[PDB]
């Protein structure tokens, strides 16, 4: 049955979160996290959060039936993965296909890896090893217009991104959070150009700038503007949108820049707080409309871990804002 026309859940038989569109083969294809109920303890580092496969979806039209294409990849045949699959995305270069998610290693530290296949549909075959110098989670990897590929990432608190400053992890009992200094600006999500063959960074990880109107650094204590996890890059009419989650302020918000390395000026909000505590997007354009794919947990009925996957219209105005959607009007 045709779904995806008046913010209802698009599948249903199993929980799905962390919505990562494209448009492939004239189709939308969409790599969101597969949610289960692990029952694993919860607390502010994510262990409830304790998914174990990834599942591809696609829809022909939006609306339109939504086709499950079954376990795209387990954790179980990653060589390297501990535990934990999260927020994932792919990329399509030379007619091979790349699945890009964060997981624990075996010493409990995120990092991303890559998964291989010739179709957008899945199945993936996993590299034996995380992409080096990769940390934290929520890759979103970006083709720009020149051919160029360019993966975000980055998560704090539970993402242990704040734990990367160095280069090397600073351990389990280091910062839970951020960087404690609410007054300093606040940690920016990471960009590293793609190496041709998809598999590796092309240069040293560089960390993005987030500036207010005014140019001044967003602050560590600003949490209603300041990232938090979830980047994700567009382009709309020559202007760069790197849009994210503040995560407990609840918010997708977006900044614009002229380039993809930034700064980037924080413009306003993108989806007002959904129902569960997590707000996790994507924006991509399909036959000349632009949709927000975005998750809740309406369908459980309000637990956290359980999400399902949502779309509705995003509308650009000309002069590169973007209306705020809140998900529960109309
Ligand atoms: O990595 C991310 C995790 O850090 C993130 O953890 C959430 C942190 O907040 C938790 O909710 C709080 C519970 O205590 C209340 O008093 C606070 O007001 C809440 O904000 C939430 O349950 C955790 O999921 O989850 C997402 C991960 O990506
Ligand atoms: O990586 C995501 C993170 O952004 C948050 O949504 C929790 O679930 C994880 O899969
Ligand atoms: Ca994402
Ligand atoms: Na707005």
């Amino acid at each position: 049955v045709p779904r995806g026309s008046h913010m209802e859940p698009l599948v249903t038989h199993i929980y799905t979160a962390d919505p990562s569109a494209h448009v492939f083969d004239g189709k939308v294809y969409i790599y969101p996290s597969h949610d289960i109920d692990a029952g694993t303890p919860e607390n502010d580092m994510g262990d409830h959060f304790d998914m174990r496969d990834y599942h591809v979806l696609s829809m022909n039209s939006i609306p339109g039936e939504v086709t499950d294409h079954g376990v795209a990849l387990d954790i179980k045949d990653i060589p390297w993965a501990g535990r934990q699959l999260w927020a994932p995305d792919a990329a399509s270069k030379d007619g091979k296909y790349y699945l890009y998610f964060p997981a624990k290693d075996k010493e409990d530290i995120f990092r991303i890896g890559v998964a291989v296949s010739d179709s957008p549909a899945g199945p993936f075959k996993p590299e034996s090893e995380p992409i080096k110098g990769s940390y934290s989670i929520d890759p979103a990897v970006f083709k720009d217009d020149d051919g160029k590929y360019y993966m975000y990432f980055g998560g704090i608190w539970g993402g242990q991104l704040q734990r990367w400053t160095t280069g090397e992890y600073a351990g389990h009992d280091a910062s839970k959070t951020d960087l404690e200094q609410d007054d300093a600006p606040a940690i920016g999500p990471r960009i590293a150009l793609m190496s041709d063959d998809m598999l590796s960074f092309a240069e040293p990880v560089k960390e993005i700038s987030i500036v207010d109107e005014q140019g001044n650094p967003i602050l560590g204590g600003d949490h209603d503007r300041r990232f938090f996890e979830a980047a994700w890059m567009h382009k709309y009419n020559g202007t760069y949108y790197l849009s994210y989650s503040t995560g407990d302020t609840h918010y997708i918000v977006y900044a614009t820049g002229d380039n993809p390395y930034g700064p980037f000026t924080y413009r306003g909000v993108i989806l007002n707080p959904v129902i569960g505590w997590t707000n996790h997007h994507s924006i991509v354009e399909f036959n000349g409309k632009w949709y927000l794919f975005y998750h809740d947990s309406s369908l459980s009925g309000g637990k956290t871990h359980l999400r399902c996957i949502k779309v509705t219209e995003l509308t650009h105005n000309a002069d590169g804002t973007i209306e705020t959607i809140s998900p529960y009007i109309e």
